[PDB]
């Protein structure tokens, strides 16, 4: 599912920021998943569950850690790209 792929990618990138890019300001995993579930339900996505998003996000995260891009560039790319989602997270 592309909606699941999308949501899971946003959640895994946010985990990457928290774990490897010092983003102490971001909410916890439960909060992030709640917000992803809220967002999905607003977008009319009824099939997506927090467990589906969480499981796929785990798998994406592993792929992200293994990617040979320098870690600091990963951080810079995600910090720029997640600005909208982080606004929903902190709202
Ligand atoms: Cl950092
Ligand atoms: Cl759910
Ligand atoms: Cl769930
Ligand atoms: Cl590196």
């Amino acid at each position: 599912s592309e909606q699941l792929e999308q949501m899971a990618s946003i959640v895994s990138a946010t985990r990457y920021l928290k774990m490897r890019c010092n983003r102490s300001d971001l909410p916890d995993e439960q909060s992030i998943l709640n917000v992803a579930n809220r967002i999905a339900i607003g977008k009319g996505w009824q099939s997506l569950t927090q467990e589906d998003i969480r499981k796929h996000s785990d798998d994406i995260y592993v792929r992200l850690t293994r990617d040979s891009t320098p870690e600091y560039i990963k951080c810079r790319e995600f910090n720029r790209r997640l600005v909208p989602f982080i606004g929903e997270l902190l709202a």
